[PDB]
């Protein structure tokens, strides 16, 4: 079994620059602390919660980004016996442009807490995506709280702030 005594939950931030083309990328890592195993074959599972477009504005002239995550690096990794592990999952952002919005309240920079989790309670990819399929069937806004409601143990979540500041 695993254990956690660092922050579980960690936002990160993607600044989009005003670029011509529809679509961008970004590579990123998230870094997940802190961790305490005892068994050999003790591993951190992660999953990709957020496959699909979600969109995000209107940013400060009426535009809406589209966001997902397009691919993770890894599904899983064994920790092992160790008192004092991390685990690095490396994944790529796509944003798009979206539909825009002139008449919403507009803000600089937008929260989305659906993104990536990675769970150390023993939970198999096969449960994590039966309990997001749950989740989504009852029509849940975002899904990273109930899933860390519903699965076992400690879940590390993702959290990304973007910020676009087209002129």
């Amino acid at each position: 079994g695993c254990r956690t005594t660092a922050s579980l939950n960690i936002t990160d931030g993607i600044n989009v620059g005003e670029i011509l083309a529809n679509e961008t990328s970004f590579s990123k890592s998230v870094v997940f602390t802190g961790i305490s195993c005892d068994t050999s074959t003790d591993k951190i599972v992660y999953k990709n919660i957020q496959s699909d477009w979600v969109e995000v504005g209107p940013f400060g002239n009426g535009e809406k980004l589209k966001v997902k995550i397009e691919s993770l690096g890894k599904t899983s990794d064994t920790i092992g016996k160790s008192s004092n592990a991390q685990a690095v999952l490396p994944y790529v952002v796509k944003i798009a442009r979206g539909t825009p919005d002139f008449t919403g309240e507009r803000k600089s920079t937008w929260f989305i807490s659906d993104t990536v989790i990675a769970n150390i309670g023993g939970e198999s990819s096969s449960s994590i995506d039966f309990w997001l399929g749950i989740c989504k069937a009852l029509k849940f806004n975002w899904c990273v709280n109930y899933l860390t409601s519903k699965l076992a143990g400690d879940t590390f979540t993702l959290g990304l702030n973007i910020s676009y500041y087209p002129k």
